[PDB]
């Protein structure tokens, strides 16, 4: 009863954290999408202006793609690590309930 | 009773740790906001002066956005790790409460 | 009740594992696309003589070096992810036999 | 009795380690503040003397903020990892206290 | 009986994960070999055409070996971490087998 | 016999903890020395006008930036080291009470 | 008996893992030796030609020694981590053998 | 008896690893000492030749001290991590003996 209430509060508190992680993951993708499209807009403007040397933009383009690639890998590593860690806490939570209940 | 004291004390201390980490998270967003808002202001100044080449300001702006993104990812990594460890510590606490 | 929770626990486990396969596949598609763009940019340069022979060598090697770094990183992620869930799959299996 | 003595001693040595880390955290903040204020001083002297181009100073100023943001994150990472790790040891200490004595 | 089925299945899924990592390890070596041989090709063309100074080529050649050494260490780090981690899971699987069935 | 092993186990534990304090102190002495050398080199430059005002600013900031990085690194090491042994000290204390 | 088979099989497999890691350690020292011996040869060639400034070869030599030192530290970190993990795994194995 | 023999073999095997770590630590310090003194010999030669600009050597010197500082920190981190990990295996070894024994 009282144990059922605490385990209840712990389970629903665990879900808010899980949903809180899903929020941050989406928020990052939106941020990266905006920044990446701002960078492409900058590089595109140069190509229109022709201000940047053909080699200059090639180096600029490859840096944009490289950092974007790097940004995704980091976000992939973070969310992957978070989801897996929460899952173990989901198992501990379940282990507590069955054993007690 | 005496065990009720210690376990209640631990719960409240965990509560303080959780709040201090929420502070540091918010404080960082405020710091990153200010500094980032300065960096955008500097690049604005350079644009209006035309004190940097068109390509150079493309490089500076993209470096600015790259560092902001790196910073957000790092703070996201720290807070995500903190919240989940405390979550495990809170489970140990809960298990003890149940144990008693 | 114990079976329902554990069955529901295995389903969420399955979704997480499946999702991790989703991201790994998506990355390889992203890597190939960006990789094929990068070699296209390098293609155009050499054809136009835009970059010096020394310049294109450093550019090509930067591209291969970045591609190798990307794979090793994605390898480390997917490798660690799969093994971490693998311990959770064993934790799940241990819970089931417990009942 | 000796269990109580050994465990009370444990409680104190662990209270000292915790205070030691609060001390190190403050010292770094004072350290970063002093050095970070030299940087602004060196830079203000440049802007005053006009000894760096408008872009050089902007690159220097954003370099300073970028390094400052990294120092805070890195210090935040250490103190956070330390506080959480010590927290778990206090839990073990608390578990022994309920058991051993 | 069902324990034996669940555990034998576990044994097989874990044998598949192990073979999968031996596969990934080889693929990388083939991958590194192909790209690493392009680098030597691009560089041999430079030395032939004399399109880089004596020092530039030396800096490029030592750059190539330095990156190659990093790729091996990094791949060695991953495969080693993977093999050891899987090894422990095989031990848990072996522990269950002695117990559950 | 159990007491001898555990007493001997605590002595080796003590040596390791003491040794870790030795390295932490030694590093701060190394850092200060190298740091004081570096600021001496920078001192000589500005006095001789060897480096431009812009040059010395970047040099000074590189030195402070490297010093900060060194401290954070040594902080992370000594902090992690002490906590890791602290769990081993608790493991030792748990073994003793077990007897 | 049947348990004696499995635990003996695990001991021999652990034995193979320990040996494969000794291989990789030695193989790396051989690779680092060759490449490092090439790098020293290149800098020798440059010295005899006088194809690089005196200061430049000081920078190149010091970069060469820095990378060799970084490489050794990394391989030292990998093997030190591997040997100690297997050592823990070998202890789990031993505990099982004792358990039976 | 037979257990006393296996635990014996495990304890002495643990000591060879511990001594093996002490070897690598010393070996590194010797290597760093030699390389560091080779670098100082190079920088010293330049100052005698005066080949390097007074600012050039100042940058060169600071890089030598910085990398040396970095090298020590890495070695400090490795040996510290190794010694602590071996110690836990020393505790597990002792725990196995007393319990069996």
């Amino acid at each position: 009863s009282s144990a059922e209430e605490l385990l209840r509060r712990s389970r629903e508190y665990l879900k808010k954290v899980k949903e809180e992680q899903e929020r941050k993951a989406k928020e990052f993708q939106e941020l990266l999408k905006e920044l990446s499209e701002r960078s492409e807009e900058l590089i595109r403007e140069l190509e229109e202006k022709g201000a940047a040397s053909e080699a200059e933009l090639a180096r600029m383009k490859q840096q944009h793609m490289t950092a974007y690639l790097e940004a995704q890998l980091t976000a992939w590593e973070i969310e992957s690590k978070s989801k897996i860690a929460l899952l173990e806490l989901q198992q501990n939570q379940l282990n507590l309930e069955l054993r007690h209940i």
